[PDB]
């Protein structure tokens, strides 16, 4: 059972990338060569890719995609990258045409989650609480119809560039020219305030197992929330995972606010450093971080 | 010093369709155009070994196993005339992507999006865009049915009418549950609606599009256009759009609407329809003004204006 690991990417997350492998690689339980994306978009193979990971980074890559990889020596691919060009469903697309299993959502799965104006569309028909929004497209002037503070996004990015917090209406014109630079959609959110943010882990293919409820201020693991709130944040995640056909994992992060619970987004690919978010909050579940990768590679295989 | 790529055939049931629409596209396209072709083994058929293919209608051989080893750098524009899984669903799209190459149609997200006849009514009916009632059966989460037969029962990401059944009775809905789970991990059930008609739109460009005249299927013959309530015209094309811009789709769309007496139904819209030179969105967009040639440039237009300009 041999694992490819693929990690890096052109994202501005290409340096969490890289240590979220560095934690992998130490307890993963199955043998694992690393590939990495270097930040121009040019992979880098074998020690040469060992060599990126002990620096952190990796500027320059030597192989133009696709890389002259031995993909039939590997059973299971986990791609280890975060936002475009790694949870947006292309690396995905390839890995499917490649005929590879691979860890973490499908096609359609990672590109809806990507998307915060088109999932929020399906969580909101599906019963699921999210915040208001409204999608703007490039070209077409916006119609929002609460009042500011805004989030304005850009609806495909991710990586939280772009991203303008929005007090006053007439500067929305230019937070929506901010984002048109990075995405031809974006997302104006009635942002919450006060607000607290909860993090919740799933676990599994479609029918998930939720971890504990995590959350962001340093992370309180366990969040201290009402235990009828605790309850609705699982069940909320589990829904949405299961609604949206997510495979793998997911960090499902809501936010709640007077007593409302609101889902935020759901990743993917979330950090995989031995301290992110996603492994402390199984491992409070019980579930030990080389488990934790364990029952990644196996749900690939199914 | 422009030059396309079409990509055709695919590994998906609808392989010999594909082809069979390289053939009209070949003749007729206003570009320089190689021909790549994926055998249903999802091994490709490059130089020569495609165009022969084109001439059996149907490659079950291949020789490259992906990727293929073509020069991506001779081509401008990638056109992928492939239909249903492998094809309308996103991965060939990401592929390319990937690549930093321009391509003709839906991107990833809505070509996803599109294929999944449950996602995508989820979306549709949040948009307020009417759709025929249905929910979504997953494998072992037993069967929840809200209606009463008859019900159509499909795969949630079928290319083309693979293991769907109609269901006259519940003792049946098992039997009609477990031919569509050979085929996707997700089902739907549909309510059956008697009678229909169906009708179909064309939608040309990049998320703001322009409607073809509206037409009606009932071989099968193709009323262009469609004997419809001048209304009934305004409203299918206005909703095949506002669909077309809720989904993000580009460069095309062929919107297929249900109508079963008075009650109007978006079906499904097809990112990579047919494209003989008879098939219906050609033929659509024929009796509106832009002949089979100039659909194509546009198409290929639409493909460097998005990835370059936008």
């Amino acid at each position: 059972m041999r694992v490819l690991l693929i990690a890096g990417g052109v994202s501005p997350e290409h340096e969490v990338s890289l240590l979220s492998a560095e934690g992998v690689l130490r307890h993963i339980p199955f043998p694992t060569d690393l590939a990495v994306i270097a930040q121009d978009g040019r992979w880098l193979l074998g020690e040469k890719a060992l060599t990126a990971l002990e620096a952190k980074a990796a500027p320059e890559g030597e192989h133009p995609f696709p890389p002259p990889l031995s993909w039939e020596r590997y059973d299971v691919v986990f791609p280890l990258l975060h936002g475009r060009f790694g949870e947006d469903g292309t690396v995905q697309g390839f890995l499917e045409l490649l005929g590879k299993p691979y860890v973490g959502a499908g096609v359609a799965a990672s590109a809806l989650c990507m998307d915060k104006d088109l999932s929020k569309r399906v969580l909101a028909q599906a019963g699921v609480p999210v915040v208001p929004w409204v999608a703007v497209r490039k070209g077409e002037p916006p119609v929002v119809p609460f009042d500011p503070p805004f989030f304005v996004k850009p609806a495909n990015t991710g990586s939280s560039v772009g991203i303008s917090r929005v007090e006053r209406f007439q500067d929305l014109e230019a937070a929506l020219a901010l984002a048109f630079r990075y995405d031809e959609k974006a997302v104006v959110e009635k942002a919450l305030s006060p607000v607290r943010e909860l993090e919740v882990g799933v676990l599994g293919n479609v029918f998930g197992e939720a971890s504990p409820v995590g959350e962001v201020r340093e992370l309180l693991i366990p969040a201290p929330l009402d235990p009828g709130t605790q309850e609705t944040v699982q069940e909320l995640a589990l829904k949405a995972y299961k609604v949206l056909g997510v495979r793998g994992m997911a960090r499902v992060d809501f936010f709640l606010a007077e007593g409302e619970l609101y889902l935020n987004e759901l990743n993917t690919i979330p950090g995989f450093t031995p301290t992110s978010m996603y492994p402390r909050l199984f491992e409070a579940g019980g579930v030990a971080y080389p488990e934790l990768l364990r029952r990644l590679v196996e749900l690939a295989l199914t």
